[PDB]
């Protein structure tokens, strides 16, 4: 006849098929957690020793699985810590529950401790922003959350007087439309735009196809288009991997987290077709500033036209709108263009294969990403930190369709390998899963590798320990007229700070030692967490938007000092191919 | 070379089709005034007398053509008044562009006259809310703006501070991306869902489709399915006019803003299927309490068992996934239920002609409503204000597919009669326009029926007056204990008060007074504006949501209290035509 | 026993000693007004036509009286309605309730009809702003709010789901605190600081005082260090009539609504003791770039050197310092900057009298000014719009001690002359009030006209009809590039609108019908109110801030055309009084 109203909210949770859910218990969410409690048999709660490492595992969950992530904070302090994963979540347009305490309606605006109006503080990030506060309506205002949420892709929360999930409601009223879910519908493409796309495509003299993970299903005809008209391909980072890096035609990405080929041929580009893309880059670097044709295939409206002014805008699904193309496309010879890309490519491929294949001396992080290579499955999932980490990653990680890296794409906040690896590996336990971070990433969310203890969950953490915030060095470096300040400090030894949440770790400074520490750890990760502190040097890696190898563009003088610092004495400018193929740059 | 950013600016508002848009000038948007100065040919402002009218006439706009309506306000108070019409805008998910003045980069944040933080003022309303900080981006930010807008079908707002208009750009930097809008293919109906739904709604015994403004390309598909089927239609307020009015088993719309037949036979049926709605009152009325299966067509997932607990929820385009069912069903007889219904819609048609029809005496909304009937024409557009009048144009107006009507369906905000009226003759020179206001409402923007006149809008304006805030006055008489208060007021009289605009104008209280009053009415309304002061009764409306007519669920006293009430002595409760064609309760 | 939670509330507003207050009912807030309903002897509800009307009468109540102002709003659209007066209240700091309705806790969150999640909307305006989830502690919330309104000198808004005020709670528990409430002893101003800030102020060749409205309470000491020490004063613009008018050396307000004298002399100065003063045009402006000591008396540490460098900051009550001053000083000699300042100021009233003077022909605002100071009496309250009236009364108006003049000072949301006018008289129903409003001002809140003949409030109205915003049409002259736009219009009759609300009027248009409408109108104001509709000149009254009289900074030509648009022949440039007594620039 009656059920707690606190019973109804979990019970909406499951019928929406939540498996896992993070946070920290207090007082004013204690009847939620009565609730779990009761519960534990269907519905997982993990305990986390921090609320933002919650709630950026509840992103990472629906950045891997596409199903809602679910977190939740105490009042005041528990809640306004879920902020950099909340952030993470609306930036990356994930679906994420957020569930924040609150005192009781007796209590509220009294004044009381730790009562505040707390609505105001999640207005800005949430799609969906409401404080609870009636009991029967409670399951309706969850399911409405979590529904919303999944809709428009971002943010919801919900603020909960711990009163109302102790209230006896009418079992019988209470509903889910978990049931009636639906994901949005995938527009067509129309076939007259298709065609007049296709021509305009295959008219250019130096196209290129440039994707971002709104063609994640799209790989296949990603590929086959690339080989069947001899269009070199370029992607977005967090596109990596959709068309397997091995591939001869891929250049990299552009801008900072990039590769050299990519940067230099989209600079030389007549036609680009934009496909799935949102590359935030677009105006600020002047990316397309040489583009004479645009073109533009998306699902969202508010996209079309965003980052350049479109020749042609198709409004449907990349993978629909690519494979119509490829039907009606056949085979093209080669193009000077096409070799010129393959050879830089080639070029490219050689002095990053030269960094990775050193065999002893100081460690860099390129010998610690081979060593990741070696001992890392084809289906291998990457949880990646911010900073210095995302172009090693980018430029080093042999990934395929089979395999998944995230990170904090947009709001780009550091701490996120930890709790991405966490979600990693509740959501896929028969995967193997790594956490790359730097040090100073590490560092914010470090206490959380005790999580991965406390529930066994069996990460390869590998912290890259330079002893500063080398991506901002690197800024500094570029435009401060003063000193370093802020970037260089002091060592913090993992392997330390491991044994000290009860996880087996190794600390290793030298090329050599990494076969055998990498081989034990990938031994250990069948069953329990592992962590490697790879102490590297503070050299930069070669920026891909500052190249000095071009004669006609720099001085002998910069040339020199680029090919000694990065130890690119083998690295062409594209130019070079260009002229071999008869091409003026 | 170079062009103002302002001159830009407008440019972008013409690339997106931009016909029209209303403000009030001020020193900190003098230099966008400057602007549409210089472009008057291209582009037609329309200088209201309160700032809140150019935001209702801009939500108008796109409540009419679906095209973004444009509005704007001066720094301070100019923008804060365009609020009620913003969140018209928003509640009523229509795309409305604001522009709102700042003072200069120079001197923000100094505390100088009239200048905040002008950021948080718009936070909530608002989809898209910013505060341009660069002259060279400015185009760039309304075409954002604009997009976003269109995208998400709600407000964008942008703060410009006013020296940015006036700096110089490069000419060929900016853009608009107009050029790449377009409105989706949507894939059909899923066959399966379609079918499954179907056998539901044929296996009913006592169906209804229940559509709402979802609906509005279907009205053809409704009414044929209706006949074909003998199903009887009903549906929301707003979707009045999707399938004409005269329409034999048209039961009219729930709740309050309601007629008879549709709660009645709401409380009866055992299937609904839901199309394109989102009916407000589901839940807090319990509309649904007694049906046996739910059935749901809708293009927003967000909207997939909101309002009930949902056996088949289609997501689809509604006049697709109609018409795929009417291609899939054929003719059913004639059954007790269809008969019942058609025999409740007669009798309830009566009654409503009983008030019309009277000729002589003192004045009721009711043959106020009939003579509009008399002197519209077949393509007339409504601009209904808040209040009784929704509830009798709901009752009284004879409308087709052919006519459109507005109102602040949601947000519910007084005073849209008049800028609703103003927009659609802006928009639709050649349509003859009615604004029909209750006196509470027409008082809040009265001073807008001088911008009529000014722009020589030919809008027929019928002030209703009864002295009274008359929906709420009998709200207090349901629910306080206390005496009214705040609902019966002082007269105006707007015959008057035209005047003062110098609008011509009459007023009338007598029903005998009303056919040459309405003809002159028309005359004029072929070249000039003119007022209608219709001096009403205070006679409550037969409340639909609280019938006093069955035997079985009244006392004999309360029925006869009501039919005197109501003059309502020859209406029947639905039972009785249930029982003289075999059906039970 | 039980008292109803709404009853309690009613109850806290008495003991605070809420004499009125406004809004207009509606559902969401009908349990309120069932509580004020059953206490009309002792607190008096006044229905406003528009919901702005109550907000900016409730600011105009605080303003003149210096108790809590009280409106309220139906939710959605009634509260929104609310915003120009709250901002008014926020800039102009003057403490303000205003009650927000919201639906019933049963139904918050459902997304029911006109329900929101209202809290957001009131967060940028409001010092406090909460939403009330239990009856039982709803009387303290508003206790708590009138606090803090009081205590922090701004706006507390409280949304009130609409079922709590209907909710039975214990008659013994609940409370108000205005029993607590008192002004603070403060410690005397410190004599070193004192004496410091004198002998600066002595030295000076050139002083300067420049009072605020902080100085409300100091007029006596003012006038009596000017005199005794022979220095200047000059007030901001709502300091005026802080010290009387036809104060010898009183040289008015700087800028814009300013006077010739206070500009001149300002510029000139080298020595500024600024009290109680916010100037919001001091930096933007440079007002004091020729300053050499800068002094300063202020009660808020927040204002201590704020607007420029200071010298000597003294955190002090401005007329405790004053008189501290005056207690240390004694007469001084007359001196050149004193008799240069007191000729200037006597060549500036002169010409001010010319324009007031004529006798005969086209009525410009002038004469219309003299016209209200000829019927004035000598206590009588002023609510000016916002325009050019403010600079014209400001100028014009003849005023002294025993006076008060309000507008909306810093957020100058134009409408606020009528509310203000409505709230003067409910306050001082034995004082005569005018509403003095430009056309394009009083058009905005027109309809609360019929608010002061509901209501018997005997406001004489006057009406400046230019058909145009005047002060912006000078605005677009000084900066816009392309012709005016959206500054000239059509009349408006505001004699036939005031009929409309059956309020007696007269429209005039020459100079030579002032004396008798005038002498009429001061009559029906004996008993009820009046508007007078005066058809003024477009003539644009002479820049202060854009003075051409000196030979040394302006050509002959500028100089000619100057005096020749300003009527501005006799006028003399402030050097040529310098001169005469002997100083030089
Ligand atoms: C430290 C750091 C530095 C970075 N710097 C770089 C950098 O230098 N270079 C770089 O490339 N990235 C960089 N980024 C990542 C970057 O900020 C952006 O997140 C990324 O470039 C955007 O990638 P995207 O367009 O693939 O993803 P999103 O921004 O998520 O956009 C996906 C797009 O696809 C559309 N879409 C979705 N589904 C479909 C469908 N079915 N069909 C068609 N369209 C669809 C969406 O509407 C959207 O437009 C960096 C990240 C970090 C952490
Ligand atoms: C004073 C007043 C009183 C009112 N009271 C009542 C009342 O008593 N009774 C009443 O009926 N109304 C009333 N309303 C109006 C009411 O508040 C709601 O706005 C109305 O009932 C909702 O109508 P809707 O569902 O047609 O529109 P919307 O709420 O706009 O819903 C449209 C729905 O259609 C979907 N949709 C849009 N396009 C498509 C498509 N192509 N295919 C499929 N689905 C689509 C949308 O996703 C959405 O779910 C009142 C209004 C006022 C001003
Ligand atoms: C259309 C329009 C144009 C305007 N333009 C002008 C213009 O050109 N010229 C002009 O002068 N004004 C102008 N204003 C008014 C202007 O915006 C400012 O509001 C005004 O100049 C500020 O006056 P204030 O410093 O007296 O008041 P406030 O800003 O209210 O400042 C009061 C100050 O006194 C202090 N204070 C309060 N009590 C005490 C105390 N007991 N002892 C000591 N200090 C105390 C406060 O801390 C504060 O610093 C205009 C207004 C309008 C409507
Ligand atoms: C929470 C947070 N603070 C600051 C930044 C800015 N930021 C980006 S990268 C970076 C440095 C990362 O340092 P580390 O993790 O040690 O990586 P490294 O570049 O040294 O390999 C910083 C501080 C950020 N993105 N997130
Ligand atoms: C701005 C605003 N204030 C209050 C309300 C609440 N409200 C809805 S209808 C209504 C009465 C309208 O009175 P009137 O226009 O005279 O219509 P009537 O019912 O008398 O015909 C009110 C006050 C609202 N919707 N909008
Ligand atoms: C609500 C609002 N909109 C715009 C402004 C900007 N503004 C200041 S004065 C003014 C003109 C006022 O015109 P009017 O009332 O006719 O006075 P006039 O100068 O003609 O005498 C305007 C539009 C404002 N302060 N408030
Ligand atoms: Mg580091
Ligand atoms: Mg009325
Ligand atoms: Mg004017
Ligand atoms: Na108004």
């Amino acid at each position: 006849t009656n059920i707690l109203a606190g019973a109804a909210v979990i019970k909406v949770l499951e019928a929406w098929g939540v498996d896992h859910l993070y946070g920290i218990p207090g007082g004013s969410i204690n009847s939620i957690m009565d609730a779990l409690s009761a519960e534990r048999d269907r519905i997982h709660y993990i305990q986390v020793r921090h609320e933002e490492v919650g709630a950026m595992a509840a992103a990472a969950d629906a950045k891997l699985t596409g199903k809602i992530g679910v977190c939740f904070g105490s009042a005041g302090p528990g809640g306004t810590h879920l902020m950099n994963g909340l952030y993470d979540a609306r930036e990356d347009h994930v679906p994420v529950l957020a569930l924040i305490g609150q005192f009781g309606t007796t209590g509220m605006n009294m004044d009381t401790f730790q009562e505040m109006n707390e609505n105001p503080i999640y207005a800005d990030v949430a799609d969906y922003n409401v404080t609870a506060v009636n009991a029967a309506t409670l399951p309706h205002v969850i399911d409405e959350a979590i529904r919303r949420a999944y809709a428009h892709q971002g943010v919801a929360v919900v603020q909960i007087p711990v009163d109302l999930p102790w209230q006896q409601i009418p079992a019988e009223d209470w509903y889910a439309s978990a049931n009636s879910y639906q994901t949005p519908l995938l527009p067509e493409p129309d076939v007259q735009a298709v065609t007049r796309l296709t021509q305009t495509l295959l008219a250019a003299e130096r196209p290129l196809i440039y994707y971002g993970i709104g063609a994640r299903k799209a790989g296949k005809e990603l590929e086959q288009l690339s080989k069947t008209l001899k269009i070199p391909l370029m992607s977005t980072y967090p596109a990596k991997g959709i068309v397997a890096d091995r591939y001869p035609a891929y250049l990299g990405s552009a801008n900072r987290v990039a590769q050299k080929p990519a940067n230099e041929a989209l600079a030389q580009a007549d036609v680009v077709l934009f496909v799935g893309n949102n590359y935030p880059f677009a105006e600020v670097s002047k990316a397309f500033k040489n583009t004479r044709y645009f073109l533009q295939i998306d699902i969202d409206p508010a996209k079309l036209g965003k980052r350049h002014k479109t020749d042609i805008a198709v409004l449907a699904d990349a993978q629909k709108t690519l494979a119509a193309i490829l039907a009606q496309v056949s085979e093209r010879e080669s193009t000077p263009w096409w070799q010129a890309n393959l050879a830089n490519v080639k070029n490219w491929r050689a002095y990053l294969a030269s960094l990775e294949d050193k065999q002893e001396g100081p460690l860099q992080a390129y010998q610690v990403l081979r060593a990741v290579n070696k001992i890392a499955e084809p289906d291998a999932i990457y949880s990646i930190d911010v900073g210095d980490i995302n172009l090693n990653a980018n430029r080093h990680l042999k990934l395929t369709p089979s395999n998944r890296h995230i990170t904090s794409n947009l709001f780009a906040t550091m701490g996120v390998g930890i709790p991405g690896a966490i979600a990693a590996k509740l959501n896929y336990p028969e995967r193997q899963v790594f956490n790359l971070a730097g040090d100073g990433g590490a560092s914010m969310t470090m206490q959380d590798l005790a999580t991965q203890v406390q529930y066994h969950l069996p990460v390869i953490n590998v912290v890259f320990t330079n002893c500063q915030y080398g991506w901002i060095k690197d800024e500094q470096e570029d435009t401060n007229q003063n000193d370093f300040i802020g970037v260089e400090f002091n060592d913090i030894d993992f392997s330390k700070i491991a044994d000290g949440v009860h996880m087996q770790a190794f600390r290793v400074n030298k090329i050599e030692q990494l076969p055998d520490v990498f081989e034990q750890a990938k031994a250990i990760a069948q069953h329990e967490p592992v962590l490697i502190d790879a102490v590297i040097t503070g050299d930069r890696p070669l920026p891909a938007e500052k190249l000095r190898l071009d004669s006609a563009m720099s001085s002998a003088a910069d040339i020199e000092a680029f090919k000694q610092r990065y130890e690119a004495q083998d690295l062409q400018p594209l130019s070079t191919y260009l002229k071999q193929f008869g091409l003026d740059d």
